[PDB]
């Protein structure tokens, strides 16, 4: 029984950790190619399944309404390189690392996602991956600029269709159709070679996708979103999952409750690998790891904290001052309009304290209220990565950045090698493509 | 007084030369990341300027509406890589050559256009540059699946809001706005990063960019689009102009008229540089070059030629026998309704000889009817560049690839050396991005 | 039953082909890393067994004692890099070529030879291999200072005890010497590493080496010398030889006279391979690939191919005149005193004639006596290819370049292919070790 | 006014921190390419003048004439590989960086130096450097089978005829004698071409070099050597000195001294670079590195730094037993019969305390004794860095790495950009030479 390892951060200054580009170790590398081939080799090194990157469209001016803390202060977004082009800068100078991005089914045609994807799948020879988000944002809006916002779930429902049409499009060809006959003059059977002709209630595609298929087949679907009906999403479509969960008993939740969904769409529970993310810190000693965690945590400041805190709720805490309680919010407000994730973040940070929103939000901004901080030495990291897995808390981790390039060299060089002795992770690539490393299917046409 | 050099191809089966997937020397790597990193470090190691790709966005399938032809005998756009994903896998293994990728205004939003290069720009240390283009036609259409039908010129309008649109954009950040700041906690200077909010005729985008400023402040415009409504559109937003002339008097009428329309549009005409392309194959001897291009020329089937002609000339010929000779075709339509290129093209290939529709697709498809073929040795194919550059021809030249990746090996190999002891071509590369190649001037917030 | 494939040339100016640093398609990058960079990779691309360089330690200067022919005319190691320098900056751009280097048993400590080599066969992970030769000329030796006389056959006797050095010297670690227990403080097990304490009746060397075994246990060992005495050295040693035979009859006798010298020392025939050199020209069309070859050989100058014959020979022929028809040489030489090879050249030359020395040297001088010229389209050359291995002519052929880097670039996009659809040369590379690529065992310690 | 900043580490197990194996972070890799490859391309990045390598011909074995504690417990040069072989890898994957090689005159022909450095030096585009040594040791000489023992201070009369001898091989080649005149076929001037013919007293070697002069004319001279014969030698030859000073003190003394022989030996002592060799210990607080470097010291072995320790004071400490007083220690010898170097260090110990042969080698296992420890903060570092050369300690420092690769990423990313915003350090290499990059004139023919 083996783990699997994933990578994962923006192509931009901040993921998670919203110190980390004050890092002393940062390079903020972030607009360079360097940056970013430094990184995908090392993970590739570290023989890692794979790496992917989220993304937003819109620098947020969400908290509340302005730039002048994301832009000034590094909050999230505030650089955003454009996902695909960054992992075509990586796949050129990798040749195992398993690839993905995340494109949102909201702002884009089905022919464009499919063909960009098939053409980096082509160009990376089977190692790319697509994560499938549906989500709205009016600034996104305001910058690809379309109004008509559709209901959070209905967005799901369109995302159906879409997923549908772009695997229609991948279908286009059959893997035998390409022939290159040159003495012949044949280059490949048009009987093999399909138009795609659909027309549902959403979406119109024609094809076919003048792309043909690569050793994989079709790209990886990833999937990230944990609503109700994100999850019935992914029981149909996801072959891997993104989660983040703050502890074992949610982990174990969340698998189960996963793996039901798919189960329940008729597929293959051991055909969908459910990773969780976890942001390890190092140190020599366990005292060495805690004090660099320390000095990590350090660096976030209150208001970029806050200002996600307030992106993810959907509750704008600009609003107040802010030493204001957040008991003096529930007051405020009522705890009818006061979000339930956020009274949970408020109760779980605090542990019962009463906090002003300056350290709810400098708490949040460690590591987005649920990532799990994991500080101590490469034994320990190890040990606790090996039992989660056996307590059945994930099929594979997600490493998240405390500062880049730095962490990603430690983990590669301490945490790897001992999770490969233990038989835990594999010492070398059995396979070339993303498929073979997650021990998925050649699907077929 | 120098003279420039570009590369030229479809990430694809087909280019200009419609027998070259046939090529005895091709590799047909079209679909691997590796053929485009050959062709890229080669293109640098001959010190090019630039490489930038052409796109399609459907089979071409109108001759009469079928796969068949198109991708039985390898057609025109039958294997169509994203051309941005294609040129981001270039720029990771090289460091100098430019890279440009076109891309239609039609088909995607300014924030779109702007972000994608504005990130390849960064990823490229400043060496990317966007070929703009107005096209729409109905299968592309079909597959994005549009109902619209902007007619020709107004489509240039459009995008004239457009270019504005994207300049805007790339002006969001100053090149002083990043500061990274870390002991003091200021990432970047807020007041030196500004909302976009245009809202004009066709379009509207709020901004910022979330994509800072490259090295050579902007991607290079480059374009194509010969018509007088693209003549003007050049006039005002080209940086580089690619044209195809089919002899030294067209090029320079092309050549005089462009840099006109420049002057009439207040800019500076030597601040846009005119490229026009020539399809050279080289021998040891000149009687050895010459039989390549016969043996090339010998590649194309009739009926690829064919289709070629008929998607060109907005005339589907498939309707006809192919022995049906020119001349009954002229009296099926009528000398008024037969388009001025067809009538233009069967004079000149014909020299005034009545052809079938099979010989006329035949030679159209050795060089898209004009594109000039350049046989001869190294030291002649030096010497008819410089010739040309000296008679006002171009400013530079586009390679078009009689074959690959070969082709472009023994140009590097052979003529560019004698290029460059002649003293008319780079012997190294002075600066470091695409602007200082050309020698542009670097734009200003 | 596959053949192999390896690559041929000096890292300098001239292999067999003596006008081809004239060819204008050489470079001449001989000089620079990315010459021998592009190569290595070329080949690689076609899935070559191996690349290898010969090597001299002086620019030949025997005829006539000057430097004025070989330094003005750009014959034989005129520029000669030193070669294991050469294939390690080879190794590091490659993963799967295998990479060989010719040095003197005479010059260099066993010692040396075994660290040198033990040192690139770990940098290379396992794809590395000495091309073993006894080679003692006096420039040679007035470099190094030696007034060394030794006599041909006794330095292969000296040779078996080199060989026996360094293979002891290879054997210095255990394959599970090195332990690297961090938590124990355990380096390595000191009783798998063991001194060698060699004393023999030409050399003494006390070890053990510094360098432990890489993946495929030890160097392959290549040879190169056909001399009687030299035939028996590869029956012991040789795991590959280099050979050189004019036609498919005298390969067909070499081929089996090898085998059997490795019968008659005690070992498996199978576990030797077989290379010969030939040197093909391609063309579009059989026409083209001749007229490519006259003008290939029509660069040769007399002089330079008759400065290589005198050396091969023995005599040096640069005292006569150039005009001195070659029976007056044999006249006043006698039957009796005009070496063996010199005239089965002659003879074939002329296929029965007698030709001035200026002519003799300048046919010398075209492919150095015997390496077969092969000119076709890539087909016939694939066929000749096939047909000789079927015939069984060689386990494997090298490529001797008739221009660099050009000529490999054609061979890999043209002729590789070809073999590799008819099934008699790898699609890819099985294996990770030139040992693999070759199908010899893995020796043991 | 800018300081120069130089990596240097064995290509092996160890360098100067003797329990640098065991480290949680070392990887360990130096049997492999991608080990060497990642260090070269990490100083690169950070923009240092140099990487150069130390050597030894023999596993140190001398305590007490048996591996079991080099080899058992990972003392100095148990795995050694050959140092030319290695900067060739790293040269293939940098452009700017220079890479040095050290090579003692006792073991190799002139000859043999001069074309190896010329090669690597060609390779590299004018990168390279060799660190001339005189060492002569005993199971170094019986590995190349030699017994004959010279004085110390002869070696270094023996070695300035050998630099003559390599010095006039690499003016050979005038920088104007390759001709590559295709046409004409003259490849060079042979009357710019010249023989050597150099005979001394030591020394014989013919000439001509095989190998031109590179972009800077030819390798740069480093010297390590500090006895009072080393430092006439230094004055002499050296353009580079490899120094280790304890402390500010005898750094500045060290540094005046060889300034000081320069000028004797009738040069320009700022075309003589000193360089002094620091550990640094990065922590993101400073009680952080405080800790690391406690860590680091505590995995070194008493025994391994003796073994080490017995060869650099060359007595053997074999058998005296290990909790010997080493002052009673110094009675059988007499003070007068103790090696000084040992003995200011029994001083740098610093307790001035009668210290147990075993604590004399923990500490001597530590740092080599005299290379000083610095932990703290970036800013630390960079500071201690900028005062000690404003203060007249070295022209430039040598980083020796505490455990490998990981501490070259940390200084890499924490403290060069802190020197290049004070501006003591380049923020971009101007020259593309070892040469310019030092300050060194172009030595000419
Ligand atoms: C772990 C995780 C990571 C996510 N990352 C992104 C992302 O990078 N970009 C994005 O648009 N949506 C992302 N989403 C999904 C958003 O929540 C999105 O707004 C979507 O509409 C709703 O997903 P949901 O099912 O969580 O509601 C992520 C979701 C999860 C659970
Ligand atoms: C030399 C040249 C190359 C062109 N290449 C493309 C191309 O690759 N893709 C495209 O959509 N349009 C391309 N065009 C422009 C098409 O003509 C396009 O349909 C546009 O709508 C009309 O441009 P026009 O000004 O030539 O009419 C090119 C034009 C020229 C002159
Ligand atoms: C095909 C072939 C290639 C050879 N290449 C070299 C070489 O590059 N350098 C060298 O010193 N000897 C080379 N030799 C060997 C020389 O002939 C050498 O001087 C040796 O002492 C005699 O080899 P022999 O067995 O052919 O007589 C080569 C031999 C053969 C057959
Ligand atoms: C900083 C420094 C580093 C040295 N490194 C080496 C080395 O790597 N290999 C070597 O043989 N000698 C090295 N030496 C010099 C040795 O002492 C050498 O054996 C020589 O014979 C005597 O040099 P000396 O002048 O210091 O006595 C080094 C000397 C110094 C000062």
């Amino acid at each position: 029984r083996q783990l699997h390892l994933a990578g994962f951060f923006s192509a931009g200054n901040v993921t998670h950790a919203h110190g980390a580009w004050r890092h002393v170790g940062a390079t903020n590398g972030f607009l360079t190619g360097e940056f970013y081939k430094q990184i995908a080799r090392t993970l590739e090194r570290g023989k890692f399944d794979l790496l992917f990157l989220p993304d937003g469209l819109a620098i947020e001016d969400s908290y509340g309404d302005n730039l002048e803390t994301g832009v000034g202060l590094g909050g999230q977004g505030a650089v955003a390189l454009e996902p695909t082009s960054v992992i075509a800068t990586m796949a050129a100078v990798t040749q195992r690392l398993g690839l993905g991005a995340t494109v949102s089914t909201t702002y884009y045609p089905p022919y464009h996602v499919a063909r960009v994807f098939a053409t980096l799948d082509n160009l990376s020879d089977g190692r790319i991956s697509w994560n499938v988000v549906t989500s709205l944002n009016d600034s996104e809006a305001r910058n690809f600029g379309v109004d008509e916002h559709l209901e959070h779930d209905i967005r799901y429902d369109r995302a159906d269709e879409f997923l549908e049409a772009v695997k229609k499009l991948w279908s286009s060809w059959s893997e035998d159709a390409l022939l290159l006959d040159k003495v012949g003059g044949r280059f490949a059977d048009p009987k093999k070679v399909q138009y795609v002709n659909h027309r549902g209630r959403w979406l119109s595609v024609r094809g076919p996708l003048q792309v043909p298929r690569s050793r994989q087949g079709e790209p990886v679907i990833l999937q990230a979103g944990l609503s109700p009906r994100g999850r019935r999403f992914a029981g149909r479509w996801a072959e891997a999952v993104f989660s983040v969960s703050p502890n074992l008993d949610i982990m174990r939740a969340v698998y189960q409750d996963i793996k039901a969904h798919v189960a329940a769409a008729g597929r293959d529970p051991e055909q969908t690998k459910v990773f969780t993310a976890v942001m390890p810190v190092l140190g020599e000693t366990e005292q060495v790891a805690r004090e660099r965690l320390e000095y990590l945590n350090s660096l976030v400041h209150p208001e970029v904290g806050l200002s996600t805190l307030s992106s993810h709720s959907g509750l704008n805490l600009s609003k107040y001052p802010l030493d204001t309680k957040f008991s003096d919010i529930v007051a405020d407000l009522g705890d009818r309009h006061v979000p339930t994730m956020l009274q949970m973040f408020s109760a779980v940070a605090g542990g019962g304290a009463d906090l002003t929103l300056a350290e709810l939000g400098r708490r949040y901004g460690t590591n987005v209220g649920f990532v799990p901080q994991w500080a101590g030495t490469a034994e320990q990291i190890a040990d606790q990565l090996i039992s989660h897995f056996e307590a059945g808390a994930a099929d594979g981790f997600i490493i998240s950045p405390a500062y880049l390039p730095g962490i990603y060299e430690e983990f590669v060089d301490q945490v790897v090698p001992l999770l490969q002795q233990r038989g835990v992770f594999r010492t070398e690539y059995e396979g070339t493509t993303l498929r073979e490393h997650l021990g998925l299917a050649h699907p077929e046409v």
